[PDB]
């Protein structure tokens, strides 16, 4: 039923307009993919999903470092849960370059993150609720996306 | 559950890996929005919907001569159905420069278009059955689009 649009900027966080519940959808873009980025300490790169309480229902790092996609979750003043890991990060951005998305499905119980085309995990959820918050901050000036990424958000599908 | 991409330049048309069908999504981006473009003939832009026998499941028009979106429909080797008109393009297009962005809902009996964040029209279906081919052709060259337009596909989403 309804569209949005979002200019994240890196280090920012937008209050949705409406929020990401179930059988709703949200992609970032990318009009950038440096994974040629320095050393990241630690998430070259994160996006995440927040509760309004500042609950994180997902966090998505990148480390070049590591050569790995993160998982995990935190309640807003509780300690990181069990992570997860996808190996291999070039890999899963293949397909395109100079940009790239992130699409993160919300199955009530499940997160289905896709990097374009390609599903890298079906994340089932640790922390619950619907997202109300969005962020997307580089834990060390060298941001595998562009120094903004837009954000849609495609909500009221129930 | 699936998200495909296609990079569509002015004049093709691309078979889609998955077919939108009801509950389904796909949005264009431009990534440029000329609305001083010249004298279109008659439609400045189009972005079109097919079945896979060339039938039009949706056709929109982009008329800055006219100032109006036109919405449509016919068989493929019938005749332009009951039209449709939006008036005031740029009114439809403000909130964003530079780049804008169409989304198509399937509904199943309806396809609700919404240009950036504004829905445009509840488009009630006139010919029916599931997209399975997509086109961006500019009837004369003006495009309010950039000479590329992204279109990405939410599908699987039933």
């Amino acid at each position: 039923q309804g569209v949005n649009i979002y200019n994240i900027s890196a280090g920012t966080s937008v209050d949705l307009a409406a929020p990401v519940t179930t059988g709703d959808i949200v992609t970032f873009f990318s009009s950038a993919l440096n994974l040629n980025a320095g050393a990241g300490n630690p998430n070259n790169t994160t996006l995440n999903l927040f509760a309004e309480n500042g609950a994180y229902l997902l966090h998505i790092a990148f480390r070049l470092q590591e050569n790995v996609i993160i998982f995990n979750s935190r309640q807003p003043d509780g300690p990181w849960l069990v992570e997860q890991r996808v190996s291999d990060v070039a890999n899963q951005f293949a397909g395109i370059d100079g940009k790239a998305m992130v699409t993160v499905f919300d199955h009530g119980d499940k997160y289905q993150v896709v990097i374009n085309e390609k599903t890298v995990i079906q994340y089932t959820k640790q922390i619950s609720g619907l997202t109300s918050s969005l962020s997307y901050n580089a834990t060390e000036e060298t941001s595998i996306f562009s120094t903004v990424v837009e954000a849609v958000t495609y909500t009221g599908l129930a």
